[PDB]
């Protein structure tokens, strides 16, 4: 079957974690801190004149593996929108996506607003709301105001039937610490699970990979079942 939205719509729901953090920024990187024992990572995505996504995530090592199991309801779309119509390119522009502390849940937020690419030359734009809580009771580093800026390139499998994306990221912040930060020394084997409902529409999504944080790398293959 065919993924009901467009596989960019969904990239930034299926890791801040592998985001590279220079030597002089990492007292300030929530993400690692909170590991092995994970994070919650909510949103709303509300598509300019179209409808919403609301995610909720948990982000957490299971062995060596880093997990990213995601639910995801998508309601109000119009279905001759850019959305479920299909009329969105496939590609993912830059973000700068500004992070700043949330003391009192211990944790993280960010507002970003992402510009989609629409095929008759307009852009959809994406509104993100963001929160992280720390799942473990161990300490974490709530950090100064700075940013994540990304670089992204979405490809095609040529020998792959299924609907699929493949997937190249690299993130820097700018603008051991903790033991957390130790775990992403190397290449770490990621694995993304996305259980998802849009207007009715059910579908699910499966990604694998592995994340460098060293160098701030993400290389993944997502696949969808519908």
């Amino acid at each position: 079957g065919k993924l009901p939205v467009p596989w960019p719509t969904l990239v930034t729901t299926l890791v801040q974690c592998f985001s590279r953090y220079p030597d002089h920024m990492k007292r300030h990187d929530f993400f690692k801190s909170a590991m092995p024992e994970g994070y919650v990572q909510e949103r709303t995505i509300s598509f300019k004149d179209d409808g919403k996504y609301k995610t909720r995530a948990v982000v957490k090592f299971e062995g060596d593996t880093l997990v990213n199991r995601i639910e995801l309801k998508g309601t109000d779309f119009k279905e001759d929108g850019n959305i479920l119509g299909h009329k969105l390119e496939y590609n993912f522009n830059s973000d700068n996506v500004y992070i700043t502390a949330d003391k009192q849940k211990n944790g993280i937020k960010a507002n970003f607003t992402v510009r989609h690419n629409v095929e008759d030359g307009s852009v959809q734009l994406a509104d993100h709301y963001q929160q992280n809580t720390p799942i473990g009771d161990g300490p974490v580093l709530l950090p100064d105001n700075h940013y994540l800026s990304t670089q992204t390139v979405l490809s095609k499998d040529p020998n792959e039937k299924r609907d699929h994306m493949v997937l190249l990221e690299f993130v820097t912040a700018a603008g051991s610490a903790s033991q957390g930060e130790e775990l992403f020394t190397g290449v770490v084997p990621i694995l993304v699970e996305l259980d998802g409902d849009v207007n009715g529409h059910k579908f699910s999504v499966r990604g694998e990979g592995e994340g460098d944080a060293t160098i701030g790398k993400l290389t993944l293959k997502f696949i969808s079942t519908t």
